């Protein structure tokens, strides 16, 4: 079936065309300008982003929204992690957490899927630490200083496959799917 | 006459009853939630927060916006401001700012004003420079670590009158009262 992605988000795009594309669905993505609110939580951010899309976009359509949320720093920069890249970056974080304790993080990502007049939401969480050093040219944002646990590599030393098997956006992406497969 | 103040910080509600107050205009706060989106200009949130509140709240009524723009760190962390404080505090301004050649920032204010059917904004500029030490108790939020240019005390080191006075938020509230006196 056909999906559309409505997203910015080069990175997002492959990850997710990919992902979805094992299973034969057709993923197509469309740049169409949106509100994202401020907000405490991601799901907030999807919510109101459906619902202001709705009838302005062709359906089905999905849209995700996804943070870094470090502990020494109180979940910053979460919601605002695609903000704080472009403007203090990779150093800024680093920088940040010169000498930090706990280094443990976690990335969320927040699937919207709408369809028949009806949203649904799927999210996935993956903790891991912030590396000390950049490492990798793979990803996007911030997966050259994510170490995923369970493993050694940063988000930025895998391939595409490797990073949806470990990553937040994975499961949400897991989770997506398990519901395609059970009402569609 | 009475303007309806429609925000949740204490901190702006008294800069603002306090300046407005001296011309005979009572400010009544009215703490109503809204979604301030996430942009890139102040003036593009308070826009969709009024158009938002219309007709869900008192007439007249007044929003407002405010950020510090921090040079070294491109504009960070700007319209987002009250999230970061929040979560890194001024010892993470501080500490991102660390051997920073130019410390020079400014703060913007801007200043949502609806009646009559008509939204209309006013903003007010303040340049500066970040401290390298809190200093004050007055004022809010990043007014211990900002010196506006033309002094060597910070926001936090003055009184409502010596801050309204040189403020971003002061010169938004003289704009916002020229435009009063010429229309009502
Ligand atoms: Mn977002
Ligand atoms: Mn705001």
């Amino acid at each position: 079936m056909k999906i559309f992605f409505i997203t910015s988000n080069p990175g997002k795009v492959r990850e997710v065309a990919n992902f979805l594309g094992t299973f034969g669905i057709e993923i197509v993505q469309l740049k169409h300008e949106y509100p994202e609110i401020q907000a405490e939580k991601l799901e907030d951010v999807v919510d109101f982003g459906i619902s202001w899309l709705k009838g302005k976009v062709p359906e089905p359509f999905m849209i995700e929204d996804s943070g870094l949320f470090i502990e020494s720093l109180k979940g910053f920069p979460g919601v605002y992690s695609s903000y704080v890249y472009r403007t203090i970056g990779l150093e800024g974080i680093l920088k940040l957490m010169e000498g930090a304790e706990d280094r443990r993080a976690y990335f969320k990502s927040v699937i919207g899927f709408y369809i028949d007049g009806k949203a649904y939401k799927f999210s996935g969480v993956t903790w891991g630490r912030i590396s000390n050093e950049k490492r990798g040219t793979h990803g996007f944002g911030y997966d050259p200083i994510f170490i995923p646990e369970g493993s050694e590599k940063t988000f930025a030393e895998m391939t595409i496959e490797e990073k949806n098997a470990l990553s937040h956006r994975g499961k949400a992406l897991k989770a997506f799917f398990e519901w395609l497969k059970v009402n569609l």
